């Protein structure tokens, strides 16, 4: 027997935290507890009209399966006549992208710490057979203690035991972080997230993502050609790691099953001083 189903009247809604194409996230205080949640509100009619039932269902189903400190938690759901409501942890500090823009680019200690939390999160996700498929700084949020909270699971793929690949459109997902296999084979794998990881590490160090251009078509062209360069002074061991992640052949990316998994990735020299066992209990370095 769970707690009774919550209702809109149980909350004092506040500011809008963000607005997507099919949802709006609003800060809400539960009257009975004074707890604050980020409630994601989606209109049923619009979801049905635009054929998005599978994505909303997927977002709910994946989030309910995750139980790990580096993921946004789904605490409850409810609905009224027109809207679905998902009660989520409120990540007080916002998007990682905000910090990249604010401070410009991360020093080595900061890059290493945040990269480690992301790698630890992906290990967990991938161990559950889930491909994120849209990993990017916009969807890596930060809690009040400046630990990461990954979100945005509606476009995730859930692999079956028998399958390492899932059909996926590149035009879905964010161009700058799209893996070459989505553009060439229209298929996603766990290693697609490792490609995105390489883009993100590059972005933390350089301040901008590796594949940039005036439009999406031009970005995609750069991705399939591996057309990017490292800036001068890019931390040498991080460059080496990124070179091992931004690999056109998805089976040759450090961390993938064919490269023997997360062992060899976490053992990379860039992570030498990392203690992996309890990152969420360590004090993040100041940005
Ligand atoms: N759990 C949360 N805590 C704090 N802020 C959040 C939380 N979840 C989402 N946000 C913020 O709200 C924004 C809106 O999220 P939402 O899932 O509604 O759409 P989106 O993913 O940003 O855009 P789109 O769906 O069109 O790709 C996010 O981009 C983020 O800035």
């Amino acid at each position: 027997p769970q707690p009774r189903k919550k209702r809109p009247e149980d909350f004092k809604f506040g500011k809008i935290l963000g607005e997507g194409s099919f949802s709006t996230v609003v800060l809400a205080r539960e009257l009975a507890t004074s707890r604050e949640y980020a409630i994601k509100i989606l209109e049923k009619r619009h979801i049905i009209k635009e054929n998005k039932v599978p994505y909303v269902t997927r977002e709910r189903d994946v989030m309910s399966r995750l139980d790990h400190p580096f993921f946004v938690k789904l605490y409850f759901t409810f609905q009224d006549d027109e809207k679905l409501y998902f009660g989520l942890s409120y990540a007080k500090n916002g998007e990682l992208l905000k910090y990249i823009r604010k401070i410009g680019s991360f020093d080595e200690t900061c890059t290493r710490f945040y990269t480690a939390e992301i790698v630890s999160a992906l290990e967990y996700l991938h161990g559950k057979g889930i491909i994120h498929r849209d990993l990017k700084p916009e969807n890596i949020l930060l809690n009040e203690d400046m630990h990461i909270q990954i979100t945005d699971f509606g476009t995730a793929k859930v692999l079956s035991p028998e399958s390492k690949q899932a059909r996926a459109n590149a035009f879905v997902g964010t161009a700058q972080y799209v893996s070459p296999e989505l553009l060439t084979e229209k298929s996603a794998c766990k290693s697609s997230d490792l490609w995105a990881l390489g883009c993100i590490i590059y972005q933390l160090v350089a301040g901008l993502p590796p594949f940039r251009a005036g439009n999406e078509y031009l970005i995609f062209q750069k991705i399939i050609k591996l057309e990017y360069d490292f800036p001068e002074k890019f931390f040498p061991k991080a460059r080496d790691l990124v070179e091992k992640l931004l690999v056109l052949d998805a089976t040759k990316r450090l961390g993938c099953e064919e490269m023997e998994g997360y062992g060899p990735l976490k053992a990379h020299p860039f992570f030498e001083s990392v203690t992996w066992e309890n990152l969420h209990q360590q004090t993040p370095p100041k940005l």
